[PDB]
RNA sequence: GGCAGAUCUGAGCCUGGGAGCUCUCUGCC
């Protein structure tokens, strides 16, 4: 999984 | 208990600014 925090474009594995 | 999805947004933090830490919501078994 891919997520964003307002700034810092993170992700979950898939 | 396990699995899946989610952040100019569901929120905060760390600097390296990610594929890290914590919380929350929804769905399924």
């Amino acid at each position: 999984a891919v997520r964003t925090r307002k700034g810092r474009r993170i992700r979950i594995x898939p």
